[PDB]
């Protein structure tokens, strides 16, 4: 299992594991902050190990970039390492309340291998600190901004921004070598959210998965790609709705435009059915995402195949 621990700047690191989402790490004067937890407390052990190869400081703050189980269910591992708060936006908190249980069951059923040692998961991760717009932590002298600048990947998407070093942890708002999972997306709002991230002027950006982007040209390529992906996806959904297509026809129409431009990115085929399904709903006027459950997955595959 290939693990990559990348020092991005004086105080910022990215943690990547083959096939897993990225986690972000900020080492402040007094304490460590992480962005997303890895999928289980058993998997969190190796992120802790990487952090402890650098510092003995308490892992005081655990930020959830959004509510999805793979991002949050490792949170309880960090208590013994010094966690004082699990931080989430109001939107993320609302999603945990509304569909945390359903999403936990859904994600573990879909991709059990993402949840190594799933028996170590104690239950849902409940934030202890919920913010509306923006909080700033001073880790000694190090300023860390935790911000909701708009929704996209989910209602409540949260970013972590290190202004002094221009390091942005985008959660799943930004991708580059992988497709966007849009099953819970607010597709209409995502382009404006991407432009808000562009206005930050990041020199380093940790995307949802894959290697970090290490200069502004790479940052903007990731922003442009993600914007193109989610704009095209929603546009094809509006076309399917205008034409009264069923889901199989909507998938074929979406592929017309998405496959040439994006068909090469990692996990494209895994994500595309959920993306077409969400785009069709949202274009149909379902602004708040339907909840994904096993029976909805089953009906989706049935509609797409036979
Ligand atoms: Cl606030
Ligand atoms: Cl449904
Ligand atoms: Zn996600």
């Amino acid at each position: 299992k290939k693990v990559t621990w990348t020092k991005l700047s004086e105080n910022a690191y990215a943690y990547t594991a083959e096939g897993d989402p990225n986690s972000g790490v900020i080492i402040g004067d007094d304490s460590v902050l992480i962005v997303d937890t890895t999928a289980t407390p058993a998997m969190a052990q190796d992120l802790i190990a990487k952090i402890r190869s650098v510092t003995d400081k308490p892992i005081k703050h655990v930020v959830l970039s959004h509510y999805h189980a793979v991002r949050v269910l490792g949170a309880s591992a960090y208590f013994d390492e010094g966690a004082q708060h699990v931080i989430a936006s109001r939107g993320t908190y609302e999603m945990i309340v509304e569909r945390g249980e359903a999403d936990m069951k859904s994600e573990i059923e879909r991709f059990p291998r993402l949840f190594a040692g799933v028996e170590t998961v104690p239950g849902l991760t409940w934030p202890t600190l919920v913010f509306e717009r923006e909080i700033t932590l001073f880790l000694g002298k190090l300023e860390v901004k935790i911000m909701h600048v708009g929704s996209g990947h989910t209602k409540g998407d949260t970013i972590v921004w290190l202004p002094s070093q221009k390091v942005l942890f985008s959660g799943d708002l930004v991708e580059y070598d992988a497709a966007c999972y849009c099953g819970d997306a607010q597709l209409e709002q995502w382009p404006a959210t991407l432009e808000a991230l562009r206005a930050l002027g990041a020199e380093k950006l940790v995307p949802g998965r894959g290697p970090a982007l290490l200069n502004p040209a790479e940052v903007n390529k990731g922003l442009d790609y993600t914007k193109d992906f989610v704009t095209t996806l929603l546009a094809q959904g509006r076309k399917a709705v205008e034409r009264n297509l069923d889901l199989k026809a909507a998938m074929a129409l979406t592929r017309e435009a998405m496959d040439p431009k994006f068909g090469h990115v990692f996990i494209y085929e895994h994500c595309l059915p959920f993306d077409v399904s969400r785009a069709f709903d949202e274009a149909s006027g379902i602004a708040h995402p339907r909840i994904w459950t096993a029976q909805r997955d089953k009906d989706m595959w049935a509609a797409l195949q036979d």
